[PDB]
């Protein structure tokens, strides 16, 4: 059909969603993550095979993250159950079809929990990328963070999150967060040529092994207790000082200062 904030397009049984937010850079705002939602919803069909997410050639940003304005006021949970990024990630988790993601260009936090939400991730060779939750004083959440725990060693999302650095392509692939690394020349067409290849593949098989896998790496599992023992937590730190703050420093784009409290 025809979307808003984003173009699909069709080759043969391949879906390709290209982000049409340029003005607020990819940001994650709702109305984005709607569109991205109807369009995937709509590529749920037996002719289409696998999909691909994609920032429009040229990007130097692929996603700035979640849009500030659009995270509460201190009211209550941010990375409640039905936020925006939650939704999406589950989707593009429980979504039927393989589903690559060609990079180009910078990742930032939310957008990286977002493709690291899905089956592949196909880079060139020059975009970077970098969880930061920290810079801003944000607690993320668990099944945020969990997501980010199924590829790379616990040391280095250690210290992905805690640093809040970015890391270049070269390195998020020795450390097996990407498939693929290429130039940016050939990014098209290697992730193409893998896409028509892997829909040259028993479909249904597919579908369950990405199935059987999900229903792994969920796998892991804690008491009543615990669970509101960490939202305990995590609502503290919403109600805290150092949160405001954070969020200000760049609104105001200064550069924060953290208390302790
Ligand atoms: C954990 C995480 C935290 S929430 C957010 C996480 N996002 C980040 O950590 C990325 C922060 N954004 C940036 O580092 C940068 O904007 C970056 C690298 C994308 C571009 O740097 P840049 O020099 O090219 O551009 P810039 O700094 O001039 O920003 C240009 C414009 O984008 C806006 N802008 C950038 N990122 C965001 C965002 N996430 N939400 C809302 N507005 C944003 C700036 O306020 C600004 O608007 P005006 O100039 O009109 O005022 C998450 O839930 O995702």
């Amino acid at each position: 059909m025809s979307y808003q904030y984003v173009n699909v397009v069709t080759i043969n049984k391949v879906a390709v969603i290209e982000f049409n937010y340029g003005r607020k850079l990819n940001a994650l705002s709702k109305v984005f993550i709607d569109d991205l939602m109807q369009a995937l919803s709509d590529l749920n069909r037996p002719e289409i095979r696998c999909i691909i997410l994609r920032a429009p050639s040229g990007s130097k940003v692929f996603s700035a993250g979640h849009d500030i304005h659009e995270l509460p006021s201190g009211g209550r949970d941010p990375l409640s159950y039905d936020d925006p990024l939650r939704q999406i990630t589950r989707m593009i988790q429980k979504f039927p079809k393989p589903i690559i993601s060609m990079v180009e260009g910078s990742v930032w936090g939310g957008a990286f929990e977002m493709i690291m939400s899905s089956d592949l991730i196909i880079a060139a060779s020059t975009s970077t990328f970098s969880m930061t939750p920290v810079n801003l004083g944000v607690p993320y959440n668990l099944v945020g963070i969990h997501n980010l725990t199924r590829d790379a060693g616990f040391h280095i999302v250690k210290e992905l999150i805690f640093t809040a650095s970015p890391i270049t392509a070269q390195r998020a692939l020795a450390v097996g967060i990407l498939n693929h690394v290429v130039e940016v020349e050939e990014l098209e067409d290697f992730t193409l040529q893998m896409a028509h290849h892997i829909s040259e593949k028993a479909p249904l098989a597919i579908a369950v092994i990405k199935e059987e896998l999900r229903v792994l790496g969920e796998a892991h599992t804690m008491n009543s207790d615990e669970f509101e023992r960490i939202q305990g937590m995590r609502r503290a730190v919403y109600d805290s000082e150092d949160y405001q703050e954070g969020m200000n420093a760049f609104l105001e784009k200064r550069k924060p200062n953290f208390v302790g409290h």
